[PDB]
DNA sequence: AGCTGCCAGGCACCAGTG
DNA sequence: ACTGGTGCTTGGCAGCT
């Protein structure tokens, strides 16, 4: 192997190893005229991902450099395969001009393109948030941070323990994590995508106050509510020293960072999250999830913040009884507003492209009609007494002098690029429409020109045409070429014709293309201008697009609370709830036939029921409705049942039923207090007869009595329902069944009291257990019931 | 496009690919679920580029979908069970095309691998054998009746194809079948009087026809597969004993991934289906043995050249098909290559069946010369540009070939004498398709080109030229190229009618090849990984001395621990109590695994095994409602021959419930079934069954505490256990002291009474 | 509407003359 | 050192059929 000292080096490989070299693990497109290369591994592993040819560069001293490359106007095709693959790429460009450097170019990174830092339209699903997170560990606890890129929501929690990281991550699901070199518990965050082992020092404390103070201009983040939350700040400095890395500009619409405190939503642990199906299935899929019933928001944006509030439920009573109020006064105008809401689309996403500098002529194009839609949607929100429709109403705005420059700006129709213009409208600069008009008194010039020389010269294939390599033309046929004036120099041959050039041609060949120059120039000078004009309203521009989603999603919320029969549940001052015909939301769409609707009652004198009843009875259906019930309440919405009381609720648990088991059962015991829900599904295994029931009585007992916490807790071991009679707090409900003769009917019907019986062995024979081995089984029960 | 909408009609059940520039385009359904499938996007619209077709044909194909493509009207198309092109297919997984269909009596099966020719045909007696069978064959297609009854079967299943009730006629399928077979009846394959199977094998003799349009002369033969020829294994138990595939369907730690180190894909292939079929007749069985223990020294040295000979099965089915390319005809010259040192090296070998397979092998020194004398070294991918013959094989070739070599020396000299005359060192001789050959001249040197020289191209910087020279010799280069191409092929072609008639006795010797693959890869397994060879016993039983988990073994960094087994008339059931933990489920997995290979003809990981005759192997290992279904299957279909593993049934049900379901069950395989039978079980009371009867005892696990942790040892021990350890686990996963304490008072309170 | 092959714009290489 | 020719990815499209 070659000794690749500097010197050994040609001035392209010195240069290009040097960018290289800030970019050691990831894949650099370097750009070298109309492509975008790569040289040696980032070669060949382009080459096998691409899909594209794997060269040789030729070399005077040394072995040939590994070579791969694409045209940079395909370069976003991919960049798309790769981002889709977790894969990260440093966009190199050229800043200066060939013709004044002796030596190569000045070539520099102007971006770098991560999983969980895109921006484009292209690259994102328009209704699923993509995030980029940071996650650090000290000997207490966890700092986190999260950042949407493209609408600059930037966060920070501090999980407590071990579980709560793992709910937060499960909720929060980043594209990108970054994480600190020495964090211990890799059993939270390997097997993640886009993982980002990132140094220590990108962590500290003091650097981290320092660029959020300067991203945000403030002195200090006291009135960000973050002054106290060094752990959580030494996350949010790491992710936005990684933001600013990548997008290599300003950041204009990250302006804030606000913390997320246990006490301000309802925490749900990782098991409950998947438990319910919130936005995810138990397989994978988004269908039959809560989501998939209650997500019929009109844009993009508003289809986002209704799963972020279905994740994270609030618990402000204000804030919910405002977004109900909300609920019931717009019930009667959804028909009229969504169909208007849609036009807006998706107006978060286009801002940010907009404080990127990013944006494309289109969104500017959608970002002009969103502010058409604000009259209309100003006139049908007037007429709804609501002070909190009116105080978005308000925040949305209305943008009158920047819907007319957009108007006066840009045509109907823009293309997607600004690359080879045609954006920018006639009557907006008057320059450039006398440059356009230069190249435009153009067309009929050539034409005049080629009936005129084909007239005078008597040759009727004379043509005039263009050609991007050799220029304008006179073209004449092989046939009639000899008799051409001695006057046109010959330009360009061809097998049947040929083609030529004369001076009247060549002055307007030289006029046209200069103008052309001129005109795309000035073009992007002023469609630049464009976002110079814009930026300085951004703040207000996000206020209205987040009230417009927000607006949406209650939109929705009372056409779902109208269509699918919904009411208001109230709030209480102690722990509890009372749940009148209560139903699945999800089960009650999907089931092709009558859902049985059920009471609960939970207080904090009757704070645990322990459910039995046989399989396929209804038992975890019963639980997890509950959940979901609670789950709606607290997120504002209207709930399915015919009436909710629901006091304070800090933590939803659940377990359902090795050494996994039995420590999710700890952390239930170790952090549940009387305000939480517990939803315990058939727990308590060990390796012999009794061994795991034990640990279930001795677990309930515990729920009961030290932590009084709320508590579903559904069995198949009968012997728990003697723990009503010992316990304090305990009663027995059960899933009613019937058996009539040789079957069994599941009603699906809650009932006080436990059951008569269980019913393993009408389960039993119900799937096919030969009839001789359940009554062999018949005669030991009855053996086995004289006991006692 | 208003004319793909009547090609569409052609073929509505069918993907559309439609030509158009550089990409094949789909329209409406076809498009919304091509994107789904493939990952493409929409517009109706979706479409894929020209120079990877075949990519995402293998894709659709691997799915269950067949296609048509177009370029107008539909030139090819092929269904996901009968192709046969390397591109399209996995090296080392077999593809088949299945029918099915349904008497008032019973089912009638047929598999086909067109590759192999390798064609049975079965009459599964009830639903649940014929839903062993599908699983077990896989098929990547699979036609069946109209009138279809038991769609439960089916409905599931990739790559479907519903079919009129008259292709499944019995005398049309009898005519077609001894049609293709060259026999005026079906006696000699014994399916003669089989005419549900046959009603199956005729409408997919016709639909691979249909497909192929071609004679497929490899197929030449039909077997049947008895229920009593086969140790029978459903789905489940199937997937549980994690044969070919792991229970997250991959290939890893499966029983193939350490047993399957043959070098050949056709022998690869061959394996999956022996593990796939144990079978019950000891005479085939004791000849795999001896082979196996026969090879034993004459494995380092055959398995790098019977590597050597590749997956000449399906190079033979292109030769059949006549579309075998030109490195398929190399693959083939590289195998006959081999044949001579594998009779050397086999000569000696003291076994009657590897002289068999030696005979069988066979030389084919005629045509081994034939393709080392009509092809090159290193052939290209395709025909179509010549390139592949040989120079010495056919003078009319040679001579053509020697009069464009030589006008072509004459152009380079011509580029060196104009070159020379001008004074013009940018001159140069090119080719291409618009202007045939032409002199070409920079631009700062063109102004100089002698006055005879006729301009064709100005380039950006260069003027090409023809001269009347310039044509001339074009002419006799590109004459010659023609004639010499045109000859390539029609001497191509011509290799296919010499190597033709040879086909059975070449078939005949991959199929030997791929037997030898499998038995040296066996017979290097068994010497390699302590195997032995097991006995059989005319009466059930199974005796193992030092048993052990072949992939569990070889997987897991830990020392594995061997366990003896002792299972006959009287001795039938164990009940097997302690913590499970995996030792338990890998204790009588183990067992299934070792039965399974003795019956695979392969030795086995244990210093001793006896076993007698098995019929089934039932293991309801690792909702209630599935355990209870699961269950029942076991009750009803197991039977005095059968090998029964059930993993603690009960739980997931009330504790008397269960414990009665558990009680009633191990009695009837007791007293009733009497299968061998593992039972595990969580229940102590049930450990009391040994006194209350006939030829079942107690066996159990038991841990170790120590330190601050728990080893749960992998030993089995006889008698009953006498611990429980769900709360010493509950205690070190942090569940808090005064809890467990708790639990403990309850728990010798509820054990107390019983 | 298809198929072949020049071109784009960087920089290096290479071979002939200062 | 300086002059003028070459080559290299892929995708666009001219220039021939
Ligand atoms: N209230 C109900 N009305 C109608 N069907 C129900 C109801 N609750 C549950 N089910 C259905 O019955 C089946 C069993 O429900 P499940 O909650 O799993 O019972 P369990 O957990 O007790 O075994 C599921 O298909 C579920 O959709
Ligand atoms: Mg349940």
């Amino acid at each position: 192997s070659a000794i690749e000292n500097f010197d050994a080096h040609t001035p392209m490989m010195q240069q290009y190893l040097r960018l290289k070299a800030q970019h050691p693990e990831i894949l650099l497109f370097y750009r070298m005229g109309d492509f975008y290369q790569l040289f040696y591994d980032d070669a060949k592993r382009a080459s096998q991902l691409l899909d594209i040819s794997l060269t040789k560069r030729g070399a005077s001293a040394g072995e040939p450099i590994p070579m791969a490359g694409i045209p940079y106007h395909a370069v976003e095709n991919y960049l798309a395969k790769l981002v889709n693959q977790g894969e990260s790429v440093a966009i190199c460009e050229q800043i200066g001009d060939p013709a004044t450097s002796k030596g190569p170019v000045e070539r520099k990174v102007v971006r770098i393109v991560t999983p969980g830092t895109i921006s484009d339209e292209a690259l994102l699903q328009e209704r699923q948030d993509n995030l980029l997170a940071a996650i650090w560990q000290d000997s207490k606890g966890f700092g986190y941070a999260t950042l949407d890129i493209s609408s600059g929501r930037f966060r920070l929690s501090e999980p407590a323990d071990r579980e709560t990281m793992a709910a937060e991550l499960q909720r929060t699901n980043p594209a990108e994590l970054l994480y600190a070199e020495d964090f211990a518990e890799m059993s939270l965050i390997e097997g993640r995508r886009g993982l980002r082992r990132r140094p220590l020092w990108e962590f500290e404390i003091d650097t981290a106050r320092q660029q959020l103070n300067l991203q945000f201009g403030t002195r200090d983040l006291v009135g960000f509510g973050v002054e106290n939350a060094p752990r959580g700040l030494c996350a949010a400095g790491c992710l936005l020293q990684y933001a600013k890395d990548t997008q290599r500009t300003t950041l204009p619409h990250i302006r804030s960072i606000t913390m997320e405190r246990e006490q301000d939503s309802i925490i749900m642990d990782a098991a409950t999250r998947r438990n319910l199906e919130i936005t995810q299935n138990l397989a994978g899929g988004a269908e039959n999830t809560l989501a998939s019933v209650l997500d019929c928001t009109v844009t993009p944006m508003g289809s986002r913040m209704l799963k972020r509030w279905l994740h994270m439920p609030v618990r402000d009573t204000r804030v919910l009884l405002e977004r109900q109020q909300t609920i019931g006064a717009l019930q009667d105008f959804t028909a009229g507003l969504q169909p208007v809401l849609r036009q807006v689309g998706d107006l978060e996403r286009i801002l940010a492209r907009l404080a990127l500098r990013t944006a494309r002529p289109r969104d500017l194009a959608r970002m002009r009609h969103a502010f058409q839609q604000l009259p209309e949607l100003r006139a049908q929100l007037e007429t709804v007494d609501s002070a909190p429709v009116q105080a978005l109403r308000e925040k949305m705005g209305e943008f009158a002098e920047l819907r007319d420059l957009l108007e006066r700006a840009i045509i109907d129709t823009p293309p997607v690029l600004v690359r080879d213009g045609g954006v920018i409208a006639s009557g907006y600069n008057e320059e450039l429409d006398e440059w356009r008009a230069l190249a435009d008194g153009a067309t009929d010039y050539l034409e005049r020109l080629e009936v005129r020389e084909r007239e005078r010269t008597g040759l009727d294939t004379l043509k005039v045409g263009f050609n991007a390599v050799h220029g304008y033309y006179i073209q004449i046929s092989r046939g009639q070429s000899h008799l051409a004036p001695i006057n046109y120099m010959r330009r360009q041959t061809l097998k049947n014709a040929e083609r030529y050039i004369i001076p009247e041609l060549k002055e307007y060949e030289d006029k046209v293309l200069t103008s052309k120059g001129k005109a795309l120039a000035l073009e992007k000078q002023l469609y630049e201008e464009l976002f110079d004009l814009l930026l300085p309203h951004l703040e207000a521009l996000q206020q209205s697009a987040s009230a417009l989603a927000e607006l949406d999603v209650l939109v929705n919320l009372a056409e779902r609370a109208y269509t699918l029969n919904y009411t208001c549940p109230t709030f209480i001052d102690k722990p509890g709830i009372r749940i009148t015909e209560g139903r699945h939301p999800v089960v009650e769409q999907v089931l092709n036939e009558p859902f049985i609707a059920n009471p609960l009652n939970l207080s904090p004198q009757r704070r645990m029921l322990i459910i039995t009843g046989p399989n396929m009875g209804g038992k975890s259906t019963y639980m997890r409705q509950t959940a979901l019930i609670a789950l709606m309440a607290y997120i504002g919405s209207y709930v399915p049942a015919q009436k909710v009381e629901i006091g304070p609720i800090d933590r939803i648990f659940t377990r359902v039923g090795f050494m996994v088991e039995m420590t999710e059962t700890a952390n239930i015991l170790h952090n549940a207090t009387e305000y939480s829900l517990v939803l315990m599904d058939e727990i308590g295994r060990g390796t012999s007869t009794y061994d795991g029931l034990s640990l279930a009585w001795a677990c309930a007992e515990n729920l009961a009595n030290k932590i009084k916490a709320l508590t579903l807790f559904a069995t198949h071991y009968f012997e728990l329902t003697q723990l009503p009679e010992k316990m304090e707090g305990v009663a027995n409900v059960h899933l009613d069944a019937l058996e009539h003769g040789d079957t069994i009917a599941f009603m699906h019907s809650v009932q006080d009291g436990a059951a008569s019986k269980s019913y393993g062995l009408a389960v039993a024979a119900l799937a096919g257990v030969p009839k001789e081995v359940i009554k062999r089984a018949r005669q030991k029960l009855r053996e086995l019931e004289s006991i006692s």
